[PDB]
């Protein structure tokens, strides 16, 4: 701030001035009479400026004074104006002054080292807290940051570091305190703890501190953890304050004298995109899998992946470990951690985050209501997020957030719950889109689209499922002499359909023209919002068929919802028409992928998954390398 | 939006063409072989655009349709694609279009007259909508948009209007429908009424309606009210969309064709700074106040204004007439009213601004707990707002909310209430500043500011209590002969004192330093914020004492916590020491006053108010004429 000291004749006056303030002189309101002039005369630690020698005494004068280094003694640097006039003999009026070092220091540049406001964007200013919601505690299933103590020496590494420096003289704390405090709006959001050993000092329970500080020179560590996420009542900042009270006077209140912050913007949970590279991949075992099992095992091991897999005792018969949860990460420039978000789905898998996934660096965070008001379309299948995009100007430089919702609301209608949505957007950093995925019986984005690496263009390719590609397929085929060949050869306990039968029947052809509408209304939303064109997109050929309510479903295995691990895809087994010697669904996938490099597996999901109305991708989930770009540089 | 039609020449195709949408076209998924190029030829009212006379079939070609003028008829617009080759004779595929025209529309220029996004300025664009919180029902209690229907024709001028525009073949509507909607998450903050009387199409209980319209030419009236102010959990944006549903295939779902939307901003409550012109003031009757009334009565007489009073049955006994309420405006191209917030204080005058302000053309809002959990600061003598101003650059062209805090929180501190703070912050439009408060014993900034017009500079000046500046005076008259000089000279019941034995007083002198060092620390916290310089600040002598908690009070009648009504002042009356006829403090105040054409009436408010630890402002509340500056024409 700025302090503004008034100086009389009457006696000499008596200030503290922090270095980095603006001190300024009132010399007229007590400026005796007799007088006309001024001069100023100060000890050589005060830099004294004066604008609009000496000067008339005239109040639009302006007196800053300036302080070089924290004063030794208290009054050791001195100030003396000297009024005088024509006839006049001089009088004098003192000033003493003692200059302190204040700074509360944070990580506002982003550099991992420490020594107003909080802006984004590369040429912007303000430190990172991360939300303490991993368990680094070996021992309980709590979030680290719901107690309030630091039980490990490694919790520490999740927690930024701020710090108190100051340079006073040595009795300096007899008549001054020091009490730091965040608002009482804040408090639940925040902890802070005081290093000595850790305690805590501010808190849900405590606002405000009074600091033990030593005259001198000291320096005083603070470590500080997030307890929220933002979200539709939690921007996302917090302040911090501390603020000098003169307690000179036994029998007054303590008055402020200098305060200052520090701002901290809470780290936003940030999901990865099917273009980052994997890590770690998830899975159920259940009833006859072993053989579903065995392929992503040798797709794994292809990626260079971790491997993990929930028994069946675990599982409660759920086999779909897409839905229940959805891996991202957290990152500040001292500490990135993988973050689960957990699904209020809550079926069978409702453990698997809370016990297997959340852990040692290994962030936990749920939302909704979790015994009831639910759809389906609270499963994260529905939840996905594109590659980075450029958009009519405006990058998304870590993706776009996509879940499905219908096109508008009804008594028939379902949406992904308002506070799941809201706290997508509250994270502001992925700005989600909604998409239209009501018209599936499921209703998941997953069933419809998916995004994979490319060499060129934009470094990927939107595949989407398309009914259109299928019947040109089928058609060339039977115009070519294939039209006797077989839907569904290789599968006995099922009704084979051929060709010229699937090309002719009428009612199927419908299902699929509206199924194709419900699907390019996407495409052009995707386009629009994306920023995206033709040639960015390749369409899968895909069949549906409407059924109850009707709502679409898969009419052979849907080949979209593919596992992605690098360049290694895990595609659902079509069992199309055999065409020499080759099912001509995989070939003709192969032939739209394998030009960018990707090898295709086709993984046999039949009756384990297919006839359970969902294929590979809804089986599986993976963790993927957090962005290298910084979600701080971004200007959302 | 954007439609891709494809085309083939195995069948004709059908689609309906929005006007205003971007249509395209894809030529080569079904381009039959043979064939190497194509040539287009259309019916008049279809504009044909290609980029990247005939031309090469090949994908990246862009072919765009544009229809100039609605159909009369389905289909009777047509397109004609010719594929041919070499040795190959022409083949046609055939497109028939209909063309239609869905305008949503509502007042997005601000101009009140209606024939995307939300964007602030002069710039910018969006429409504006009120909350429907006055009562211009004669009859009950309640608010116009609490309950779900348009009582009096008059209600209908605080709505905004949106109209539906239609340009359809006559039979259109058979095979689709027009859905007016809103999402789920913003329905219980909107109602919406159709124009036919007036009936309830959208709402709390109502997220979606279908709409019955005519084929042809169509203009559909609706109304819109909101019924919720900015705040914390809303940001105040509310979206309308329209949907153009097929509804062909009587065994297929409704298939989306087009959607089109208005953004709706909600108006926020803004205040009225003293330098803006009165309108009507308030004070309550009680016990031996006649006399206060009359002065008051005599001072709006002259200012122009309605008075208007609260007698003793309605008060019971609370004459503070400040704190219960605040009156302030909203702000539509179509529609301004005044709007009073009613403080949660709930004392005495807890059923004034319910049954006697709220009515015809005049709003109503509350916040907080009603029942309890409340303290001092809550009442609206701690809530002010500064002129219009620049900070720095940064326009406040509304001025800037004021309001008084704790310097820190403690176990000892008030606040004014969280909700409160959080409503004031969410109106955005005056970004509100804290002021340190908390050591008076009331804690009102009412206690030590107050703004006055001024002819020159800003326009407009500060006025800050000043121990100071009362020692100075006093100090100047004895030494100029009357240190004899009794304060409170015309007040028996009362113990009178020199000027030299208030001079000498030690301890008053010591609680004046520390009053004047809490004044010191907010007047730069003002220069600050509002960017004010000393030339724009007046200080008005005034002493205080420090009493229980070392909470200060006035020890002479608070002269700074005065009725404003355009230049004419009305200042609680100190009854100074009298010297050469006249109180010193009504000389030095009028001395400082007067030159800025201000009139200055000391009216006697001793026994009935100042001993009960309040004055002028504080029995008083004005309305006063809204900025002309329009509030969505500001960039936050
Ligand atoms: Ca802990
Ligand atoms: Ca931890
Ligand atoms: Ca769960
Ligand atoms: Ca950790
Ligand atoms: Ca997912
Ligand atoms: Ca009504
Ligand atoms: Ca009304
Ligand atoms: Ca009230
Ligand atoms: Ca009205
Ligand atoms: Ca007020």
């Amino acid at each position: 701030q700025g302090t503004l000291i008034r100086v009389t004749p009457e006696q000499p006056t008596h200030a503290v001035c922090v270095l980095g303030t603006l001190t300024q002189l009132d010399i007229c309101s007590s400026a005796p009479e007799d007088c006309t002039s001024f001069s100023i005369n100060a000890s050589p630690g005060v830099v004294v400026d004066i604008a609009h020698s000496t000067w008339p005494l005239d109040p639009g004068v302006e007196v800053t004074l300036t302080m070089k280094a924290a004063s030794g003694s208290t009054g050791d640097q001195k100030v003396q104006i000297s009024y005088y006039g024509p006839k006049t003999p001089p009088v004098k009026a003192l000033l003493y002054l003692t200059a302190v070092e204040i700074s509360l220091c944070a990580d506002i540049t982003r550099t991992g080292k420490v020594k107003r406001t909080w802006t984004w964007g590369p040429c912007g200013q303000g430190a990172i807290l991360l939300v303490n919601c991993d368990r680094d505690n070996l021992e309980s299933s709590a979030m680290d940051c719901e107690d309030d103590e630091v039980l490990d020496s490694e919790d520490l590494q999740d927690m930024s570091l701020m710090t108190l420096s100051t340079k006073t003289p040595k009795d300096f704390f007899t008549n001054h305190t020091l009490v730091l405090h965040v608002a009482r709006s804040e408090m639940d959001k925040v902890r802070v703890f005081q290093a000595t050993k850790c305690s805590v000092v501010l808190g849900p329970k405590w606002p405000s501190h009074y600091l033990m500080v030593p005259g001198g020179k000291h320096n005083m560590d603070f470590y500080v953890e997030a307890l929220a996420f933002p979200d539709t009542d939690f921007p996302g900042l917090i302040t911090l304050t501390i603020s000098l009270l003169d307690t000179s006077n036994l029998e007054l209140p303590e008055a402020v004298v200098f305060q200052d912050s520090v701002v901290f913007r809470v780290a936003p949970w940030i999901m990865t995109p099917n273009t980052q590279p994997p890590q770690e991949v998830y899975a159920c075992s259940i009833f006859e899998n072993e053989d579903f099992l065995k392929s992503v095992t040798t797709l794994a091991m292809k990626a260079k992946c971790k491997l993990t897999i929930c028994p069946e005792e675990e599982n409660m018969d759920d086999q779909w470990m897409q839905d229940e949860m959805e891996i991202g990460y957290i990152q500040a420039p001292h500490k990135t951690l993988p973050v689960v978000f957990d699904s209020p789905r809550n079926r069978g898998l409702k453990e698997f985050p809370i016990k297997r996934v959340m852990g040692p660096d290994f962030g936990y965070v749920t939302r909704g209501p979790q015994t009831g008001g639910i759809s389906g379309l609270d499963s994260f299948g529905n939840l996905e997020v594109s590659p980075p995009v450029t958009v009519r100007g405006k990058e998304y430089p870590l993706g776009r957030i996509l879940f499905g919702d219908s096109c508008y609301p009804s008594n028939d209608s379902r949406q992904m719950h308002q506070a799941l949505q809201d706290f997508l957007s509250a994270q502001q950093v992925q700005a989600p889109v909604k998409l239209y995925s009501d018209w599936l019986s499921v209703g998941h984005v997953d069933e419809f689209l998916s995004f994979v690496p490319a060499p060129d263009r934009k470094g990927f390719r939107l595949l989407l499922a398309s009914p259109r590609s299928c019947y040109k397929l089928f058609q060339e085929q039977q115009n070519e002499g294939h039209g006797e060949a077989l839907l569904f050869e290789g599968i006995k306990k099922k009704k084979q359909q051929k060709i010229k039968n699937i090309l002719s029947n009428k009612t199927l052809r419908e299902h699929n023209s509206f199924v194709e509408r419900c699907i390019d209304w996407n495409r052009e939303l995707l386009k629009r919002e994306l920023g995206l064109a033709e040639s960015d997109i390749i369409d899968i050929p895909q069949l549906f068929k409407l059924k109850e309510f009707s709502k679409a479903e898969a009419f052979f295995p849907n080949m979209v919802n593919m596992l992605v691990l690098g360049k290694h895809l895990g595609i659902p087994k079509p069992f199309g028409p055999v065409i020499n010697g080759r099912c001509c669904l995989e070939e003709k996938v192969c032939s739209l992928l394998e030009p960018l490099g990707l090898q295709c597996t086709f993984i046999n999901d039949f009756f384990t998954y297919h006839i359970r109305h969902g294929e590979v991708h809804c089986g599986t989930n993976v963790r993927r390398k957090p962005f290298s770009f910084k979600w701080w540089n971004m200007v959302p």
